[PDB]
């Protein structure tokens, strides 16, 4: 009569939690999605050995259009678990999934695992100067969406750091890499020309967060832009102006240029 | 030789993920801090008993002072942790210490656990809509702090949500709950009156969170400065415009008047 919200966590089948794991192995069904984001440091077999229980994967459209007819009737009379990567209820349309459980007559218990919001700590940069967060969308067709680059300017513009996910493509297994990312950004700066995103703009990339050798790099975008970060998922991170702190720990375990400590301070 | 900050996250000592546990288990020497954050659902005991190994718990003294006096000198030939409550590099100042870590010729590395920043994902608030972050601070004698209600006014302005960590002086084992956080704004809103937090202001408590059974409550600071959320940890938040599905939530799951859904957009 129970549904668990589980985490999984940030890059491999260890980054669930100890409760985590331990609940979902007393779960008699347990499903999983991974359109939001994917555990690139493992595999669905490596998770599945290590819960000891068949996972059930589920797709966008499983999720958003009938996660009450696919999981919900299961929980009525069982113990149901829904693993998500990072932290349940962070991707912004799940939260509703435990309105349709209420509706459903089906308790909800939410079991907490790492999220990239939180991760981002590792690059040195003070959690609470993040501002709005956005993600850097591929153009297509005759849409040529920049919103992003707004939410940057109205962030730095109050000395906020700017959180950007990068577009993925789930099913297709295609990320869009920071250098991509940079690319996108330049255009969008010689059409708005706001001043927002240039070559000399000081960017963070960090990858493969969650692993125990992660990639952090700070730098000016006409140094990083064609450097190599290894593989995904990539994350761009535009500081706002840094505290003195923020910029020796990009300069000692970043490699930023130490011209940041007087620039960007 | 190595040094491991490792998160214990949320509540318990099962907020560990299993990453850290594994590791944890097989250092030489396990060292702790206990004053950055409240784990309401644990002990030292149980941290102890489930890692295996005895823990040092080092006062905000041995670590902002005498961290490479106390902690380091091991790791030049052995392999150490260091645990902290939630995330080891959020909204603390531990990302410091890799630095002098660094300086110190020992390498260091993060093993993060689930955070209270991502764990706002369960209050149905989009976290992307967060914006900047700010501390409610105990005045100290003729000392009173403010620029927490700055924050929120600049986050306001911007259709932003805003999350508030409470203070805490763990050596005085004083937690301040969302009811004392509630009583310092409206008393600095008597003071700069700029219609920023008062009697009718929507506000959002999550206590506890990482427990199964957090306390989740929405609704008017006239209605809530006086309810019992239960016992500490408890964060505050301040939500900026909302979107009609972070309000159903609201009202569905933490029992907000069904007022809030009309939304004035
Ligand atoms: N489980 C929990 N529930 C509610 N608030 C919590 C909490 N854990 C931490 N906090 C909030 O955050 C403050 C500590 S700030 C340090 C946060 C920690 N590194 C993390 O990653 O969560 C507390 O005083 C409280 O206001
Ligand atoms: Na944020």
């Amino acid at each position: 009569m129970v549904l668990y919200f589980i985490g999984l966590g940030l890059y491999d089948e260890r980054d669930i939690t100890v409760k985590g794991l331990e609940i979902a192995k007393k779960c008699d069904y347990v499903f999983a999605e991974f359109y939001t984001s994917l555990m690139a440091g493992t595999t669905l077999g490596r998770i599945q050995k290590l819960i000891g229980k068949e996972i059930r994967v589920l797709s966008r459209e499983d999720v958003e259009m009938n996660f009450e007819n696919i999981v919900l009737p299961l929980a009525k009379e069982n113990d149901v678990a829904f693993l998500t990567p990072g932290d349940p209820l962070v991707a912004t349309t799940h939260a509703e999934l435990r309105i349709r459980a209420k509706r459903a007559g089906v308790e909800s218990y939410v079991i907490h695992a790492p999220s990239i919001y939180s991760a981002v700590g590792i690059t040195g940069l003070h959690i609470y100067k993040f501002g709005k967060s956005a993600t850097v969308a591929y153009p297509e067709g005759n849409w040529f969406p920049t919103s992003y680059y707004d939410v940057i300017k109205e962030n730095a513009e109050r000395g906020l750091h700017t959180l950007l996910f990068l577009d993925i493509k789930a099913e297709k297994r295609m990320y869009m890499t920071a250098n991509e990312a940079m690319e996108l950004l330049l255009k969008v700066e010689d059409m708005k020309k706001g001043g927002v995103f240039t070559d000399d703009t000081l960017v963070v990339v960090l990858a493969r967060a969650g692993s125990l050798n992660p990639t952090i790099r700070a730098g000016y975008v006409k140094d990083l832009i064609r450097e190599d970060f290894g593989d995904p998922p990539h994350i761009l991170i535009v500081p706002g102006k840094l505290h003195i702190v923020e910029a020796e720990y990009l300069v000692e375990i970043a490699g930023a240029p130490r011209e940041i400590l007087r620039v960007n301070v």
